[PDB]
């Protein structure tokens, strides 16, 4: 309800701003030495190392990733108002046009041109990180399948989870919208049918032991979540998504789309998380790779701390859902 | 080891099963609607007892393709035949074959709008309404059907029924998947939908009953769910089997479902549920598939549905072998 920052809906006006101050951000980030964990691809190799796919942590990371990396751009930016506009692409079903301009597109050449000149930068910080990383750290990688820094990049280069100049993305400005596939998953029946769950699992996807597995999915993940991702192509098909900035416009709509669904759980009287026995294993899940406006890791460093907005103080300019 | 043999609809071998098939619809067209056989009444059983979103999809599916094919084998007079499967994998398009004849929903052999449909199947249907056992009308109303007419109103308003020019979006000159279908019925996807080594994370969520809604697994939600929503018209609702080509997606999909049981096989691992999931999962009521006799089946829970077994067919080998 009541909160400092704003989400609004990136056609708002009044969200233009908070646009030119992204791509402010962004500019920063580009040009930070990779030796910094706030440099744009050093932001995204947290998606690649630590993020949740088909699981019931899926949104709860998704909203520390994207609430602690809010706090990075509005520092960087110097906007201290800032916050994600979110793309409502079940009224916009189309890359916003508004996403082609400047470094918004991931064409645009401030961005890294090949795989060639990534490794070339990100190979010695990636190295050194890896170096640091504490037992619990490593015993994540473990449970991914990532046994040294080298399968990181096996997995990066062989997927491919980078693309070069020109194919950053599949859709462009000329040609901007979503298959006929996507259309029906960011459609108002899909988001109802996504709202509609009564328990957290179905809602947010299936229970695993770990974050790194993979188990059946709700309809948000499964339908909008990924159909968007893979009809813009390139790096949003895969694990270095955020390297589009899109990525954090896609996530502010998808974390909306959780606030709704709370508020709803909670005017019906229901559990808005995990219930009984399932609360602590899903709370005390470990998330150890978050970075902070200063670029240190963050304290708050178990999936639980992340259930609210809580701290991160953001609200929703309403959208599409929200009277379910 | 098996009598009958699912073939690849792409075989040479598989063309004398379409020409029965054509048959076979042309007959149940032509079925008083009082027949169980009838081409409507046969759609309706989907509408009234279908899964989706939950475990008792592929099985339940099985049950239906099975009984369905005994139908078809019955009336086209053909006693070799099995459904051919649409192994989109190989094939990303509506098969050329499904727009020759009354393959096509299109056909003029087919009821052309829902007020014709609606005078045609609204008596048999509150027939067979007040014919329901208590365990039937359990089901209806774990359905949110408390009449017939209820179920009229799900049909009217989805919309479940589409005009002549209307049964299919996708055309004999367009009949090629969108960019995100072909991604769903792409080999990578199918290694991932067969990847699971339990039953629930294979064929979608845990749920209390068979018209509840959980999360889904890669097949139902990718292959399955993408192709129904691609094709249009009737295969976006819950008459989809309105259209033939239903059972040659529903013949792929259980291909899928017998290369994952022998995959689980060979590594030594379950092929059900397992503990007390197993007796939850086979105990499940399905109480309206009909035989070729017209009659309703005596096999009327999930449990029997879990093997092959009597159905007697085994597949020619597609895409994920
Ligand atoms: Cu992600
Ligand atoms: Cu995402
Ligand atoms: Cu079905
Ligand atoms: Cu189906």
């Amino acid at each position: 309800q009541s909160a400092k920052y704003h989400r609004l809906n990136l056609q708002n006006p009044a969200a233009a701003p908070f646009l030119e101050s992204y791509k402010k951000a962004i500019t920063v980030m580009l040009q930070l030495p990779p030796s910094d964990a706030r440099n744009w691809y050093r932001n995204a190799f947290i998606h690649t190392l630590d993020c949740p796919h088909g699981n019931w942590w899926f949104v709860v990371w998704h909203r520390g990733y994207t609430g602690w990396f809010e706090r990075t751009v509005r520092e960087l930016s110097g906007d201290p108002n800032f916050a994600f506009p979110y793309w409502d692409w079940t009224a916009l079903p189309q890359v916003p046009d508004s996403f082609f301009n400047g470094v918004l597109d991931p064409n645009n050449p401030a961005f890294i041109a090949s795989y060639n000149e990534f490794y070339s930068q990100l190979s010695n910080p990636m190295s050194a990180l890896w170096n640091s990383f504490s037992t619990a750290q490593l015993q994540q990688m473990r449970n991914r399948g990532f046994q040294s820094v080298n399968d990181v990049w096996q997995a990066v280069r062989d997927s491919p989870m980078f693309f070069p100049r020109g194919r950053a993305r599949t859709l462009t400005r000329q040609n901007p919208g979503f298959d006929a596939t996507t259309r029906r998953a960011v459609s108002i029946g899909t988001i109802r049918n996504a709202l509609a769950p009564t328990d957290f699992i179905t809602f947010g996807s299936g229970k695993t032991a770990n974050h790194s597995e993979s188990a059946t999915q709700g309809i948000l993940e499964s339908q909008p979540h990924n159909n968007v991702h893979n009809n813009i192509g390139g790096f949003m098909q895969d694990l270095l998504s955020p390297t589009d900035p899109v990525f954090f416009a896609h996530h502010s709509n998808i974390d909306r789309l959780w606030d709704v669904w709370t508020r709803k759980q909670q005017r019906l009287g229901l559990p808005t998380l995990p219930t009984g026995a399932n609360l602590p294993l899903w709370a005390n899940e470990p998330f150890l790779f978050f970075i902070g406006p200063d670029g240190k890791p963050v304290a708050k460093n178990k999936a639980g701390d992340y259930a609210t907005i809580g701290d991160f103080d953001y609200n929703y300019e309403p959208g599409s859902g929200e009277a379910v």
